């Protein structure tokens, strides 16, 4: 089991690397890759932690040594054209070195960058739609936190499904599907807007001096550790993530996924929707389809 | 329990805050303070993680709202010696005034000196409790565990090396002769001791200008802070090595294994039987360690 983090010297990358060094299964391997020259030393720093996870760091423009043998690749590297070009650059290297890895895209805008990655993998002839994921997990853990606060529940016991996309009106938390929890329509509307805009809470409180890094590291570690468990054969592992699916709603769409040894094992039904959720779903499909087309176009 | 992290926006501080948010017991509180203006948003960032740990962040020059009601204060603030010594003096003055019964863990370097600064500030404030002031040396322990486990084919999480003395260079003394279940050759002792003493330099060189250890120190500080919290809550058998004012047999401040309890140090434990190598290393570093201590006493006095 080898996990590669691309963008590992960044705010998200170092938090993710710290959590993976401490939480990956014993016997795992972790590789860190970033164009920042500090990256080998970030790994050495982390290698002093006494867990059975072997870690090495790499810099320069050739990610090959970090990607060789990787089972999972998490990309937190990173205005649109710059991030789009980074994802294209890195996924080209993934395609050449570890094309059978599960790939988690953190780089925003996820709705678009996942489509960029898919087209790159298709042009290389190695695209496996069961192994490409947009990491939306921050939407889920935010939803869990906010619902638990409002309902006086223990935050670690609340799990909110979140479907759709990962930006603005495309984020659809299914607050109607939370066990033991029931909200008024006004509460749903206000809480949905809060979840959709939650990243701005961080930006504003950082005094305009930064964005969410630590909670995204945690969300990415949750998603990555879920992939690792499933790839090892553990059963019952379910995460929402933005994937190419059956196209019922859009070509790419986030929904609950049963994970397994080949990536997605089953794309699960989004289930029964409230009137609010049905309306919001219909209402954002045009936006989501435009985000997807922007990625396909960028690669041409 | 409430834990306050001073210096929380820095490299160590953010790592430490992330680990505490995720690992402190349900019902805990976490406060972050740093003069960096990002700090309230570091806390809001972490507040989005679904654990039962209330977190708030603070900036400006007044740490009082972060420190009110704190049970544990961890200080990783920094900007060289004179400015960092001044930061420690300033922050411990604020602790002495606001939460004088808290356990205080000094991470800011140089620990051998800055703990002496803290003690003399607390003495001047009239609230010094030598059972509650700690130099956080845990990074030396977890490094030792890692290196020993690798050499001896042991599971890293099953190795625990006592480390005594101070926290810099030749003052770091890993008691490899006391590692349960493991024995070492003389040459293995020499190699491991050198590596453990120079491991901080090891990261500086590898980071190629990015500086000292941050993430592994976050892990070490979280281990230490979590041990203090468990002991304050009444858990039994919680032992950590840390740099404290003790009986002064070797130096005024000295790191040794400590049994922790509800008032901080419950028992300062004997360093035990030392090998010839360890005894020579202990005697050899005492002059250096005493000079480090006197530097910190003089800074305040
Ligand atoms: N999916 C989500 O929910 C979230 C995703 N976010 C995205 O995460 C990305 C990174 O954010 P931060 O960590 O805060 O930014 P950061 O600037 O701290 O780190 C980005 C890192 O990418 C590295 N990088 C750039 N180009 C390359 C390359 N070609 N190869 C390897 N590494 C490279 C760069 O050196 C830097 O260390 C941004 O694009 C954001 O769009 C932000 C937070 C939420
Ligand atoms: N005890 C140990 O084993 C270790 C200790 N280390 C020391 O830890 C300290 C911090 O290191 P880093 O996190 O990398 O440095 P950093 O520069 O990333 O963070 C220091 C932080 O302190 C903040 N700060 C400065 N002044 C104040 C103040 N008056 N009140 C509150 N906050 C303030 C500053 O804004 C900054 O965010 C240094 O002295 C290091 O030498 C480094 C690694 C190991």
């Amino acid at each position: 089991m080898k996990v590669a983090v691309l963008g590992a010297a960044g705010g998200i990358g170092q938090a993710l690397a710290l959590l993976l060094k401490t939480q990956l299964p014993s016997g795992s391997e972790l590789s860190l890759y970033d164009i920042a020259p500090v990256t080998p030393g970030v790994a050495v720093d982390l290698s002093h932690i006494p867990t059975a996870v072997k870690i090495k760091g790499f810099s320069g423009e050739d990610a090959t040594p970090a990607l060789e043998g990787a089972d999972v690749v998490l990309i937190s590297a990173g205005l649109f054209n710059v991030n789009a070009g980074i994802v294209k650059n890195l996924v080209q290297q993934v395609a050449k070195t570890c094309p059978k890895a599960c790939i988690g895209i953190i780089t925003n805008p996820v709705n678009t960058t996942v489509a960029i990655a898919a087209e790159v993998l298709k042009k290389a002839g190695v695209y496996d739609k069961n192994k490409l994921f947009g990491v939306t997990t921050l939407d889920i853990i935010r939803s869990n936190t906010f619902v638990a606060e409002l309902k006086g529940k223990q935050p670690g016991e609340v799990e909110v499904p979140v479907i759709g996309g990962h930006s603005g009106v495309t984020i659809l938390p299914l607050l109607s599907q939370v066990p033991g929890v029931s909200f008024t329509e006004q509460e749903v509307a206000d809480l949905t807007k809060r979840i959709q805009n939650a990243g701005t809470e961080v930006v504003e409180a950082k005094a305009g001096g930064g964005s969410a890094t630590l909670s995204m590291g945690q969300a990415a570690a949750r998603f990555g550790l879920s992939l690792v468990r499933a790839l090892q054969g553990e059963q019952g592992v379910v995460e929402c993530a933005y994937v190419e699916g059956d196209g019922q709603y859009a070509r790419f769409f986030s929904q609950p996924l049963l994970l397994g040894k080949n990536g997605v094992e089953e794309r699960k039904s989004i289930g029964t929707l409230s009137a609010f959720e049905q309306n919001a779903l219909e209402g954002m499909l045009d936006t989501l389809k435009k985000d997807i087309a922007l990625g396909e176009e960028f690669v041409n």
